[PDB]
DNA sequence: ATTTTGACGCT
DNA sequence: AGCGTCAAA
């Protein structure tokens, strides 16, 4: 009752930039604009596999993962753009500057979390106080909200799209209390606001349009976010959530998608996110761990309290070359010259970083996976990195795998390599 | 033969 | 430290 918290203490956005690779490349050529699109890694193999999708390409089908000339057969006309390939790899440096872009302008705004290379997580609560004292009692126009929705509504007693958004948004701000500046309504509102204009700046800025879940928490933002895609931004309430979870399935929900999820679905016999509340907390810690446990009861409420880390660049910095059926690596040669290649694209990266971002990595992970091993890496090894040196590098990786060839044989690498990963990690400020 | 990434938990 | 899970374009 009275002390029951109801996670309503922060406003939490995500904001994620639709189909991010085809935007980059529809920028810049200007012919793929308002085409159905797509980008493709490599083209020798099917026509090479499709890593981003256009809103028009996909209403034919196509989608992630697919190869190139199967989505070609469900969308002839598709239009392609390939990823530069440089040493010999792809190399994704254009799409990394145009996120930095990005999250450049997102900062301005607000402390943000990087989550992927097209989103971030934004925290609003502080910025939201500002503009409730700004605005003085005043209520909120429409106009400052023209492309929200208002998850669960309308409601109650048009059959356009922007119709509903209109009659849902008028229904939310018709009931609005405006009067109290505790009122967590009343500042998810007015986060939405900034968002609007947020996604403004970086639509003037940019070029590239994004969508925007705007709610109490990253969950809920993140599953906001997805709701109404794309160029839209959704605000999902507190009080919605027993509506909205009543038939999510669980596999929906953030870090759910995989094993844990499906355990949750064959253990307890359900199948949507609202079904977990019958449950009490120390059940949940039974079956899932008391970490697990404790999450899913708050969270299922629509109460979660990870928060939005200050962290604008990323952590690690990686180069990795998969080498697939009959390409594995056999020759000890062959070994040495795929290193330095990753070696030389990570040395680029690594002295772009320290010449931005004032760090230098300490550590350098080697990562390979032999032809059979049905895990993603084999062997995981580090050492110690002191050097921007690529030369250095990859004679380091290269004397941290070389025991692993089981050959008897001096130039030959058994078994064959399948994978290879250089990722520099452990930055110390410099 | 999706490939190339990046974060975080467990032990 | 090394491995596993989950997620991204
Ligand atoms: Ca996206
Ligand atoms: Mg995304
Ligand atoms: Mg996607």
């Amino acid at each position: 009752g009275p002390h029951m918290a109801t996670g309503q203490d922060r406003v939490v956005a995500l904001v994620d930039m639709d189909c991010f690779f085809v935007q980059v490349e529809q920028r810049q050529n200007p012919h793929l604009r308002n085409k159905p699109c797509a980008v493709v890694q490599y083209k020798s193999w099917k026509g090479g596999g499709i890593i981003a999708v256009s809103y028009e390409a996909r209403a034919f089908g196509v989608t992630r993962s697919m190869w190139a000339d199967d989505a070609k057969k469900l969308c002839p006309d598709l239009l392609l753009a390939q990823v530069r390939e440089s040493r010999g790899k792809a190399n994704l440096t254009k799409y990394r500057e145009a996120s930095v872009e990005v999250m450049e302008i997102m900062s301005r705004f607000a402390v943000i979390e990087r989550a992927s290379i097209d989103e971030a997580y934004v925290d609003l609560t502080s910025a939201v106080q500002e503009r409730l004292q700004k605005l003085q009692g005043q209520p909120i126009s429409a106009d400052l909200l023209p492309s929200t929705y208002i998850e669960g509504l309308p409601q109650g007693p048009t059959v356009q799209k922007e119709g509903m958004r209109k009659q849902g948004l008028f229904q939310w701000l018709d009931s609005l209390q405006i009067d109290n500046l505790t009122s967590p309504d009343l500042q998810l509102t007015v986060g939405a606001v900034i968002v609007e204009e947020m996604r403004a700046a970086i639509e003037r800025e940019t070029g590239f349009q994004c969508s925007a879940g705007i709610s109490h928490n990253k969950v809920l933002a993140k599953l906001a976010c997805g709701l109404n895609k794309p160029n839209r931004q959704t605000l999902v309430s507190h009080g919605s959530v027993p509506q909205l979870f009543s038939q999510m399935p669980i596999r929906k929900i953030r870090s759910l998608g995989g094993k844990l999820g499906a355990s949750v679905i064959e253990i307890l016999g359900i199948e949507y996110m609202g079904e977990l509340t019958q449950f009490t907390e120390s059940q949940l810690q039974s079956h899932f761990g008391e970490k697990n446990g404790s999450w899913l009861y708050a969270m299922c409420r629509g109460i979660e309290h990870d928060p939005v880390k200050p962290r604008q660049l990323p952590k690690t910095i990686g180069c990795s070359k998969n080498f697939p059926g009959k390409t594995a690596l056999a020759t000890r040669e062959q070994v040495q010259w795929w290193l330095l290649q990753l070696a030389q694209e990570l040395e680029e990266r690594l002295t772009k970083d320290r010449n931005d971002n004032d760090r230098v990595a300490t550590q350098l992970v080697v990562s390979i996976r032999v032809q059979g091993d049905k895990r993603l890496s084999s062997l995981r090894r580090c050492c110690a990195l002191t050097r921007y040196d690529a030369h250095k590098m990859s004679h380091d990786a290269f004397t941290v795998i070389k025991n692993c060839n089981t050959s008897g044989i001096q130039t030959e690498w058994s078994p064959p390599l399948t994978m290879l990963f250089l990722c520099a990690t452990k930055f110390s400020a410099s």
